[PDB]
């Protein structure tokens, strides 16, 4: 029933099902690995909660940005582009559903 979440980063795609937290970050073992030094090892958590996908800033040093606003969380209803590390840091494209 819950839609899957596709994450597009720098020519890569990964697709996740609701039920376990997804890690975005610099860690070699991250589900979505982003190597730029602005990025913390476990920079974001992605998860399906209360009926929607969310991207959560996991107490990162350099943060999560939506349209030049630094935010602790981004709600992903259908489609969304965010930046991590800076307003012009690595971009993540989110897409909900198949």
């Amino acid at each position: 029933a819950p839609p899957v979440l596709t994450v597009r980063y720098e020519g890569s795609e990964r697709t996740f099902a609701a039920g376990h937290d997804v890690v975005v970050g610099r860690d070699l073992r991250a589900d979505v690995r982003v190597a730029h030094p602005l990025i913390s090892r476990a920079h974001l958590l992605l998860r399906f909660d209360q009926g929607r996908w969310v991207a959560i800033d996991n107490g990162s040093l350099n943060g999560l940005y939506l349209n030049n606003r630094r935010v602790p969380v981004v709600d992903i209803y259908d489609a969304q582009r965010v930046h991590i590390g800076n307003p012009d840091g690595p971009a993540l494209d989110f897409e909900v559903g198949r």
